[PDB]
């Protein structure tokens, strides 16, 4: 049981710009969801100070980021509060379409696109490295769902019965054919070191076999 959606106009201007424009400096997508996990694990940290039974779901606050060769896939796990179904319809828990017109005129005034996430939207940089993202996603409040979009206008979701999660969010890119740079050990260190290095949780780069 899939349910299609179609993106708000807004949202799906600002896709086909992260996909269209020429803009060498692609590897800010990491930098963004790391930022991205980083803000959803101090949501479920603060709810635990007055509420325990909050982490119930699993107690370990963290970020893990796993490539797959075989698959062309990077996937970023963190363990934060995730998202109910209504937050993925919903721009994935983001005022996308306040932030996406604040970028924008963000741009005329005299600013380039690596500082989209100052204006909420730093999600949608996956674009710029990702053929499609998938999002599985399970908050405390309700199930596991998978929400995916290649773009194009559109996006899915429906009930996960993969993997249980416990409670975070799952965020898997399936790299572009130009842009499997982002599975090699060292240029992924690099960027976390360059870009994520005071991050207040432990990210831990997955090797493969
Ligand atoms: C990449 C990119 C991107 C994101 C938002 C807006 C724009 N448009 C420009 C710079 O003309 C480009």
């Amino acid at each position: 049981e899939v349910e299609t959606f179609a993106f708000q106009a807004e949202i799906a201007q600002l896709m086909s710009l992260i996909i269209n424009t020429f803009y060498s400096n692609k590897e800010i997508f990491l930098r963004e969801l790391i930022s991205n996990s980083s803000d959803a694990l101090d949501k479920i940290r603060y709810e635990s100070l007055t509420d325990p039974s909050k982490l119930d779901s699993g107690k370990e606050l963290h970020i893990n980021l796993i490539p797959n060769k075989q698959d062309r896939t990077l996937t970023i796990v963190d363990t934060g509060i995730g998202m109910t179904k209504a937050d993925l319809i919903n721009n994935l828990g983001t005022i996308a379409k306040s932030g996406t017109k604040a970028f924008m005129e963000a741009l005329q005034a005299g600013a380039d696109i690596s500082m989209i996430g100052q204006f909420g939207v730093g999600f949608y940089s996956a674009y710029l490295v990702a053929e499609k993202v998938t999002v599985i996603t399970k908050h405390n409040d309700d199930e596991q769902y998978a929400w995916e979009s290649s773009a194009g206008g559109s996006f899915t979701v429906r009930t996960d019965t993969g993997e249980p999660m416990g409670r975070g969010t799952k965020v898997i890119l399936h790299l572009k054919e130009d842009q499997t740079e982002y599975l090699e050990e060292r240029r992924i260190k690099e960027i976390v070191k360059k870009h994520s290095q005071f991050i207040g949780y432990p990210i831990t780069l997955f090797v493969e076999k």
